[PDB]
């Protein structure tokens, strides 16, 4: 059952909201432009919202930025503690000298930002970051071309990288590690000579980054080879450790994959991804009770892809009947009511009818703000009030933060269905397919705008027609068709293309057949990898929901052909 309860935050005249929204765009210029007295201005008297809790984390940035402790004191004081920024909150805790978060902060050896940044560097000069993390953290930067993050964190370690010491020596690792050196056919060899004169630290890193870019560029054997010098594996990144996992995953080697997965971080362990292929592993090894409790283990961890794949691995199929009743009426007409979720509400209505993009992203704004910290039954509640009011991928986004409570026709929602339906049977493709990319192109936003240009529901006779709904789904459901018509017909490699164009998609295929989902998670785009796992997952559940004939999520993904 549902609770009918609501939250009653104080609602202002929508005169209010738009009167601040107003204002909001100047606010971010002003904290842009140092006019803290602009910013203090807009704020003083701002509605408790998204539009204030933005410009106070952004201001906030800009104040830790300059030093303005004074200041920053005051105004952080004034967030709730949930909607600071991270940066933020790094730029408060080395104002009062507390280094808590840097033992986490560290182990990414990525770029961070700024307030982050000088945390680490920080907390590194009063000996209070572990050694062995922090020199890891200098290699990533260095590798990740980040080399003035890395000169000072070296530099902040007391050993520079123009002191003799370790700074000197990883710094003159960039020989093999730089980003172009790494791609050198000699980089192996030049190696293996200095080999002698490097820390078992460094070498194991050397090796993962000569491992990592075999592997993302699909050359397995060579990624294998490199990967297989590596010492201690821990010292790789969180991304070499994955790519020597994919490039095991890629050649079936099954006893490496569980032994690479055995030496990655823990949060990293407990992924569906390697949760999933860890339990592969194992059944794959003969060790079947173990691989049972992973699949357990990952079939739990949502609705996502590995968690569908783990769950058929148990014998148990999809199944999208709700597991709650619908949201009352009256439910639903007051939690409009509520203030935060009105002032996301009054946005969102007044960006439709004023064209203003941007309003409606600051109403997406207001509704994560609204909803934060909601409960199952209120996100729930939420999710049919977004639906209502024709906010289509709210509705969507708050249905699926519930954990234990399943609406499964507002997570899977299907807007335009005899369109929809119509345009995918004249080019001949599936629904629940159409409606899978759908979902996570656009959210089912009619209006949607791509940074790269992309346009509309799914992000794609007078050309014209791309920008109406009926046009947009026309084209893309035609390129959808097209895309698997010179992909070999196979939906796994057109949902790659459609992201990230046929040629690439054709240029990730191996020399003998792929498993679908083994072709997926090998892709070396992040991004496009991520798209089709989300795409045939969607696809899956939308096929349940419209009672197609029944196709596991493994069937789903079958067999990608040889090039």
């Amino acid at each position: 059952d549902l609770s009918a309860s609501v939250p009653t935050r104080p609602a202002e005249p929508e005169r209010k909201t738009l009167a601040d929204y107003g204002g909001y765009p100047s606010a971010l210029d002003a904290v842009k432009q140092k006019n803290d007295a602009a910013v203090a201005a807009y704020l003083e008297n701002a509605g408790d919202s998204a539009m204030a809790e933005n410009v106070r984390n952004e201001w906030l940035k800009s104040l830790g930025a300059r030093r303005q402790w004074t200041l920053f004191a005051q105004e952080y004081a004034k967030l709730e503690p949930a909607g600071r920024a991270q940066e933020v909150e790094c730029y408060a805790d080395s104002s009062r000298n507390d280094y808590t978060r840097a033992a986490e902060l560290v182990k990414n050896t990525g770029k961070l930002p700024s307030g982050c940044t000088k945390l680490l560097e920080q907390a590194a000069a009063s000996g209070l970051l572990d050694g062995n993390d922090a020199w890891r953290r200098v290699r990533g930067l260095l590798a990740g071309r980040q080399t003035t993050d890395a000169r000072n964190l070296a530099a902040a370690l007391g050993s520079p990288f123009d002191g003799g010491t370790q700074g000197s020596r990883e710094y003159a690792l960039l020989n093999v590690i730089g980003k172009e050196a790494r791609k050198s056919p000699n980089a192996a060899a030049l190696l293996s000579e200095m080999e002698s004169g490097l820390s078992l630290e460094q070498r194991s890193f050397a090796w993962g980054v000569l491992g990592h870019y075999q592997s993302q560029n699909l050359n397995v054997p060579a990624a294998l080879d490199y990967y297989g010098k590596v010492a201690d594996r821990r010292q790789l990144t969180d991304d070499q450790i994955e790519w020597y996992a994919r490039a095991a995953l890629r050649a079936r080697r099954w006893d490496e994959l569980a032994s690479v997965i055995s030496h990655m971080p823990e949060k990293l362990q407990k992924s569906p991804t390697w949760l999933y292929w860890l339990a592969r592993s194992r059944a794959a090894t003969g060790n079947t009770q173990e691989a049972e409790k992973l699949y357990k283990q990952a079939a739990a961890t949502g609705r996502n892809f590995y968690a569908v794949l783990a769950g058929e691995e148990l014998g148990r199929k999809i199944d999208t009947r709700n597991n709650v009743p619908d949201a009352g009426k009256n439910s639903v007409r007051r939690m409009a009511e509520d203030g935060a979720v009105k002032r996301a509400l009054v946005l969102f209505q007044n960006s439709q009818s004023a064209g203003d993009a941007k309003m409606r992203r600051q109403a997406q704004a207001e509704w994560r703000f609204a909803t934060r910290g909601f409960d199952e039954d209120k996100l729930l509640t939420a999710a049919q009030t977004a639906f209502d009011h024709g906010f289509y991928d709210m509705a969507v986004n708050s249905a699926e933060r519930t954990d234990r409570k399943l609406n499964y026709t507002l997570r899977y929602i299907s807007p335009f269905k005899d369109t929809v339906i119509r345009h995918a049977q004249n080019v001949n493709v599936d629904p629940a397919w159409v409606y899978g990319l759908i979902r996570q192109e656009s959210r089912f936003v009619i209006g949607a705008q791509s940074r790269v240009g992309a346009q509309g529901l799914m992000q794609v006779m007078d050309a014209a027609q791309l920008y109406t709904a009926d046009g947009n789904i026309r084209m893309g459901t035609w390129y959808m068709a097209d895309t698997k018509r010179r992909l070999q017909n196979n939906e796994v490699l057109a949902t790659a293309g459609y992201n990230a164009g046929p040629g690439r998609a054709r240029r990730w295929q191996a020399d003998t057949p792929l498993e679908g989902a083994v072709y997926a998670e090998t892709i070396p785009f992040s991004e496009t990898r991520d798209y089709v796992k989300k795409v045939m997952a969607n696809a899956a559940y939308y096929a349940a929901l419209f009672g197609a004939p029944h196709i596991p999520l493994k069937q789903r993904m079958g067999i990608v052909p040889a090039r």
